[PDB]
């Protein structure tokens, strides 16, 4: 399983989301399009539990330092690039396709919650402004973050990267 | 040609860039494989020169207020969402194919000069802060943008954009 997933990654960052076939799959993984079913039903379900693996780490990693810091992962990490892409060629998809929309949300909420519970102890804190409203706040952070993820898929540098975050951390803070 | 281009571009949004089947195109156009090929040579050149109008269209806004007023736009344009997506499709291609990569940026150039030169007129005025180099600035700037499109092109509410809006100018601002 955790054979498969790995393997999966690999092969959908490679081949893209159609590209990635049940023949390359066996091949990414040394398993059969048998027991790959098995597990997991078909393509979309083992998509979805590879995001919700990528939600679990950046939610912990949202609870240590915020969404800032998972993206300065994304910019010390070159080599998920090509998963990324894989994640933006499902968008109309995600957007009109119910089931699968309530499906692809669901596998995020670890870390919209995590999300949720970190701004929350910031404003515990007195570190967030207070003159924007917080649910503001957060849709710009994740705003960003959508944007980073496309600008990083799409083939731009990571110049000044670094310094938007510190400008989008000063940003929110008091 | 105004003809082929409208009616692509539609034939794109309701499709897709790989489901824009030949067959699909003269549909939405009412126009041949042959008078398509003729102008455009193929796809991906139709495509490009949609990219171009856009970009276009986008600099002549950005001319007179900024980025910021491009995304107030997309707001008030919730039925543009289905070509907004399929312009993430290609990002892989967008990011590894160099020839497309050039010509993709080449067609885009009207916009990145007219965000140059708007953000040095606002420099020149004093608009701007200056504890931030304007290159910074630019990229938060154009982060932002793709974090719309890609937000809006996933199916995100509009809610809170607005005000999104004005913490990002609020940002960019003395
Ligand atoms: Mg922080
Ligand atoms: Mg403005």
């Amino acid at each position: 399983r955790q054979e498969i997933l790995e393997g999966a990654r690999r092969c959908f960052a490679e081949h893209g989301y159609e590209g990635a076939t049940v023949r390359r799959l066996e091949e990414a993984t040394g398993k059969s399009r048998g027991a790959i079913f098995h597990h997991f039903g078909d393509k979309e379900n083992l998509f979805l539990a590879l995001a919700r693996e990528d939600a679990a780490r950046m939610a912990e990693v949202v609870s240590e330092n915020g969404l800032v810091e998972v993206m300065r992962g994304m910019l010390e990490d070159p080599e998920r690039y090509d998963w990324m892409s894989v994640r933006l060629e499902i968008s109309k998809q995600l957007r009109t396709d119910p089931v699968f929309r309530a499906k692809w949300i669901d596998h995020q909420s670890v870390l919209d919650e995590a999300v949720r519970v970190r701004l929350s102890r910031n404003v515990d804190k007195g570190q967030m402004r207070t003159d924007v409203p917080i649910e503001v706040l957060h849709t710009f952070l994740e705003t960003v973050l959508d944007g980073f993820i496309s600008r990083l898929a799409t083939g731009a540098s990571t110049e000044g990267l670094s310094e938007v975050l510190d400008l989008v951390e000063g940003t929110v803070r008091k």
